[PDB]
C-alpha cells in the first residue's frame, strides 16, 4: 500500500478550507483559514484531543456541522462533531465496533451519514445516522468480502452511494446500494487489475464515477463508468509516470480531473485534464517540494487547487494554482493510517 | 413588479442545462443541452403537457430526478417529475391548496423538497415531501404575513430555509426556519427599502445569503448578511443603471456574483464582482441582443455562465462566457408569472 494521506481536508461552510492531522500525542489537531481566499494566513493548529490509530476523516453534514471519524486505542470507531455551523465541539464518543482500516465517510441523499471500515474478519462494515445529521446511529452491519486496502467511498449521480477497495487478488473491486438511502447493497463486482495503493474516486462533471490508483509498475491508472451511474465501466488505462505516493485526486473549478502523487525524487507531481472536462490528459509536471506523504487535494472559495503534505520537517506544507510558492502551516504530523 | 424571467433553468446530474418554458398552448416544455459543455446542440423542445398559470420552477431532488412545480388552471399547485435521474417523466399530480402566486422551490439537509406560494389570502404557504425525494407529501401550512411579489427561497450555509418577499408597504420583508429541517418558523422581519421587481437570493462562496431586487428609481439594489447564516443584515447598497426587467443573479465557478438585467434600450446589460468572491463590483456592460423577458443565468459544466432570454421572435435566445454571438434554442414562449 503506497504512502498515505496525512490530512483529511475540507472546504468550509463559509468557504474556509479546514485540514485535520493526527500530532505526535496521537490526538486529532484542526488547522483553518483565517479568511476565504488563496494563500489565507491560518488560525494555527488546535487540539481535538482523542488517541486515535488510524488516519482521521471529516464530514461535513448537511447543515455545515463538521464531523471528525478516527479508530480509537480500542480499535472502535469514535466521532466528534461541531455543535454549531463551524462553531465548538462536541466531545469524542465511541460508535462501538472492532476495525481494521480507516473509515470512508459520504452522506446519503436524505443526509444521513454513512460511515464505511473494515472488520476483524476482514469484511466491509458500515454504520450509519438514522437521522439527518442526528442520532441515533445504527447498528452495525456488513457487506461481507474481503478487502485489504482502506475503503474508498462516492455518491454516485443518482445518489447511490458506491465502495472501491483492493481484494485479497489485489484486484480492484466495489459493491453499491441499489437505491439511494437504502441498505440493499448489490454484490462485490471485480474491476480487475493489480493495484498497490487505496482507490480514490470521484464524480466527473457529466455524473460518472472514476477511480485512480497505482499499479504493479508505479504507474498511476484510471477506469471509469461510460454511462452516467451506470456500467458497464472502461477497460483500465494508464496515466504512466512512477508514484511513490497513494494519488490525490480533485476536480478544478471548470470540471477538469487533476492528480497529485510524489515522484521517485521525492517531489510534489501533477498531470490533469486538458481544454475541458472528460478531456485529453497533460504529460505529468513537477511541483518541486520534499514530501514525506501522498499530497491532499481540495478547491478553495476563489475556485483554485490547493495541495497539502507533510515535510521533511515533519510540518504540513502548503502550494496552490496561481503554481504558488511552497509555505509552512508548522505543527508535527505523523501518519496514523489504520493499513500500510 | 419588473418583466419577469420566462424559464426556469438547472444544470443535471450529469452536466448538461435543462431548461422548463410556457409555449402558447400553456403547457411546459423543456430543452436539454445534447452535450455537458458550452455551445453544445440541444435535444429541441418536448413537451411535459399540463395547463399552468404560474412560471414552471424545476428543482433537482437529491437523487438527481428533476420535478417542476406549477399553478393548474384551477389555481393547485401541480408537479411533475423524473421516474428514473435524466430519463422518463411522471404524469402531472395536484398537491391541491388554491395559490396566487409563482411556486418558490428549495430542498431541506434531510432531501425533502419545500415549496412556498401566496394563498388566496395573500399569505405565505409551503407544503413539503415528507421522505427524502419523496412522497407523501404534508398538510398545506400557512407562515402568515401579507405578501405583493413572488416569494424567493434560499438555504443559509447552517441548513436554515429563508424565504424573502415584497411586503404591503413595498419593503423586503423575510422569514427563516429557526432549525433546518423544521417547521418551527420566525416571525416577519422587514430588511426595509422600496422593490419593484421580485427578490432574488443566493449564497456566497463565504456562506451568507445576498438579495438583489430592482428600486424604485429602477436601479439595481442588494442588502446581505453581514455574517455567514446571521444577522445584522447590510443597509441597501445600489448597484445603479436602470433596468427594465428583474435582475437574474449567478455564482462564476470562482465565487464572483454577476447580475443579469434588461436595459432601457431592451439590450442584455450585466455587473460583476471584480478580482475575487465579496470584492468590489464593475460597472454595467452592454451585452447586446433584444430581449422581451428577463435573463435567466446559470453555471455550464465547463464552469462558464450561460444566459437565456426570449427575443422580440417569441423564441429563447442563449449566450454564454466565452462572450459569445447570441444562438436561437427556437421556439415560442409566453409569460405565465402568476404576478405581473
Ligand atoms: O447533534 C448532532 C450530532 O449528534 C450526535 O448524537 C450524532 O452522533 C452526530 O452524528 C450528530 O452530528
Ligand atoms: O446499477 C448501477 C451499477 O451498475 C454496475 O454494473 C456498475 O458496475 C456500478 O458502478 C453501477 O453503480
Ligand atoms: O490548464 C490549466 C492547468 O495548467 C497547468 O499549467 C496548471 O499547473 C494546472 O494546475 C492547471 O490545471
Ligand atoms: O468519458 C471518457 C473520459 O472520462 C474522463 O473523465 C477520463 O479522465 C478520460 O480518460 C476519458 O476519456
Ligand atoms: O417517486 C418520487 C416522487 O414520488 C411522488 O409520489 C412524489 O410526490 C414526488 O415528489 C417524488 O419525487
Ligand atoms: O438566526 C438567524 C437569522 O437571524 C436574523 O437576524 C437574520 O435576519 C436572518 O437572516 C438569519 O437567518
Ligand atoms: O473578470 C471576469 C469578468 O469579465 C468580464 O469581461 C466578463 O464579461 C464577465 O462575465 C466576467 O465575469
Ligand atoms: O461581505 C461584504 C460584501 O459581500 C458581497 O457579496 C457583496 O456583493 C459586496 O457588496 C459586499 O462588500
Ligand atoms: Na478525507
Ligand atoms: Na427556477
Amino acid at each position: 500500500i503506497a504512502l498515505s494521506e496525512i490530512v483529511s481536508v475540507v472546504n468550509t461552510s463559509d468557504g474556509r478550507i479546514e485540514v485535520f492531522g493526527v500530532g505526535t500525542d496521537n490526538a486529532v489537531w484542526h488547522n483553518r483559514q483565517t479568511a476565504p481566499h488563496s494563500g489565507s494566513s491560518w488560525t494555527g493548529w488546535i487540539s481535538l484531543n482523542g488517541k486515535v490509530t488510524s488516519k482521521p476523516v471529516v464530514y461535513i453534514n448537511t447543515d455545515g456541522r463538521l464531523e471528525v471519524f478516527a479508530r480509537g486505542t480500542d480499535n472502535a470507531l469514535w466521532h466528534i462533531w461541531q455543535t454549531a455551523t463551524n462553531a465548538g465541539w462536541s466531545n469524542w464518543q465511541s460508535l462501538g465496533g472492532t476495525i481494521t482500516s480507516n473509515p470512508a465517510v459520504y452522506v446519503n441523499t436524505d443526509g444521513r451519514i454513512d460511515v464505511f471500515a473494515r472488520g476483524t474478519d476482514n469484511a466491509l462494515w458500515h454504520i450509519s445516522q438514522t437521522a439527518a445529521h442526528s442520532g441515533p446511529w445504527s447498528s452495525w452491519q456488513s457487506l461481507n468480502g474481503v478487502i485489504t486496502s482502506n475503503p474508498a467511498v462516492h455518491i454516485n449521480s443518482d445518489g447511490r452511494l458506491e465502495v472501491f477497495a483492493r481484494g485479497t487478488d489485489n484486484a480492484l473491486w466495489h459493491i453499491w446500494q441499489t437505491a439511494p438511502d437504502s441498505n440493499q447493497w448489490s454484490g462485490w463486482d471485480s474491476l480487475g487489475g493489480v493495484i498497490t495503493s487505496d482507490p480514490v474516486v470521484i464524480g466527473t462533471a457529466d455524473g460518472r464515477l472514476e477511480v485512480f490508483a497505482r499499479g504493479s509498475n508505479n504507474a498511476l491508472y484510471h477506469i471509469w463508468q461510460t454511462v452516467p451511474h451506470g456500467g458497464p465501466w472502461s477497460n483500465w488505462a494508464s496515466l504512466n509516470g512512477v508514484i511513490t505516493s497513494a494519488p490525490a485526486v480533485v476536480k478544478n473549478s471548470d470540471g477538469r480531473l487533476e492528480v497529485f502523487a510524489r515522484g521517485t525524487n521525492n517531489a510534489l507531481y501533477h498531470i490533469w485534464q486538458t481544454v475541458s472536462h472528460s478531456g485529453p490528459w497533460s504529460n505529468w509536471a513537477t511541483l518541486n517540494g520534499t514530501i514525506t506523504s501522498a499530497p491532499t487535494a481540495v478547491e478553495d472559495a476563489d475556485g483554485r487547487l490547493e495541495v497539502f503534505a507533510r515535510g521533511t520537517d515533519n510540518a504540513l506544507w502548503n502550494i496552490w494554482q496561481a503554481w504558488s510558492a511552497w509555505v509552512s502551516l508548522k505543527g508535527s504530523l505523523i501518519d496514523a493510517s489504520a493499513i500500510k
